[PDB]
């Protein structure tokens, strides 16, 4: 097992790898969304995506820029790579306020999670946010992923103040049966 | 914090670094109790603490021989490193069948935890070891650590046949609690 970069793609929508640069029209992309981004920091200072584009290179992450022939509209990753499994993450997205509400959520993690379980051929795809971001919480529960718990100091938000995790889960035996209800609201 | 290398010591009981020459002896011992380390993946192939070793110069673990005055008993060892908060695992724990509920462990256990919240000044300190796993699960449970969740998918026995983990951690607020009883115990 390697993860080797991969351009996703699904009508409008275009998923490809975080290069230097767009590192400059996704960082004031992300001062213009200074309001919902505020559970995850690391959203404007473009020190993220350079820590973002580094981890590649060792290996580590698979990042992407989201795209309708841009704009972008905002980011996401694959991460925390367990070949042996093999498993991995998805984790930091986000999306300019206007695409929320919208399904665009739900058109990347179907891209997502298809490589991840039909090529990567994995058999668990992580996905964590905060306990006190309820609406990345749903959006995940809207996702069809099983809850497995809540991890006690675990993070500290862009207050530098601590706030426990949620952690969800999608096994290989699971993903047809979420593949197929994304594969529902698409229509 | 730093993880700095660290002899920690209870009577008959030091715990000290692990080194390149340990690993010899550590294999063999291994190959004894094979039967009774089923549940972890790594304890039988030496390069397993060679790693550990290895990543003591990254910085992302220490690692410990478990010794019994002289004799090379196992080992257990710390990592999983999130420093921004700061956290950390224990984990890679086993001794030699011999000295399974002979009382040990919850030594190496106070040991630890105690180098962890006290002199580390951590805030979350957490296991995981297999569902198929159950003496793992009631040691864990005798701490005073929460039962976080079952986490799907997420690992491999010896077999390799694939299996579940439970996430287990313990708060700085749990500590005062953890730390009495491990004295009670000892008392
Ligand atoms: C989460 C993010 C992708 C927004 O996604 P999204 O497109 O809005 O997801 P959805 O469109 O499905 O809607 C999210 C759900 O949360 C609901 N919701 C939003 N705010 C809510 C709130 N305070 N309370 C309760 N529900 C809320 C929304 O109403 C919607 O549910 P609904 O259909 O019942 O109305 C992104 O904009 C973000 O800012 N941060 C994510 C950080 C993270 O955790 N990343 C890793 C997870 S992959
Ligand atoms: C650690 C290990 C050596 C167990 O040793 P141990 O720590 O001495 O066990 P302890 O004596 O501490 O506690 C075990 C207790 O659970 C009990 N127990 C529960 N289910 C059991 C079972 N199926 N078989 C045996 N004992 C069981 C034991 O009787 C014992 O006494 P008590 O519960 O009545 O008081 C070993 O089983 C192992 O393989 N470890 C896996 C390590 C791992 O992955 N976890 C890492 C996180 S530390």
């Amino acid at each position: 097992f390697k993860p080797q970069p991969v351009t996703l793609r699904r009508g409008a929508l275009c998923l490809e790898p975080l290069a230097e640069a767009d590192l400059v029209e996704l960082l004031s992309l992300a001062e213009a969304n200074r309001q919902s981004l505020i559970y995850m920091n690391g959203p404007l200072r473009p020190d993220w995506y350079r820590q973002g584009l580094a981890e590649q290179r060792e290996g580590q992450a698979v990042i992407y820029a989201v795209r309708q022939d841009h704009a972008l509209v905002g980011t996401t990753r694959f991460f925390d790579f367990m070949p042996g499994l093999p498993a991995v993450e998805i984790g930091g997205t986000w999306l300019a306020e206007d695409r929320h509400g919208s399904g665009l959520n739900a058109a990347i993690k179907f891209l997502m999670l298809r490589q991840a379980f039909e090529q990567w051929e994995m058999v668990r795809v992580q996905l964590k946010t905060a306990a006190s971001n309820l609406r990345a919480q749903r959006a995940i529960e809207k996702l069809g992923a099983r809850r497995e718990g809540q991890l006690r100091n675990h993070r500290r938000l862009a207050d530098g103040r601590l706030d426990d995790s949620i952690l969800y889960s999608i096994t290989d035996r699971d993903w047809p049966e979420i593949r197929r209800t994304l594969e529902t609201e698409l229509s």
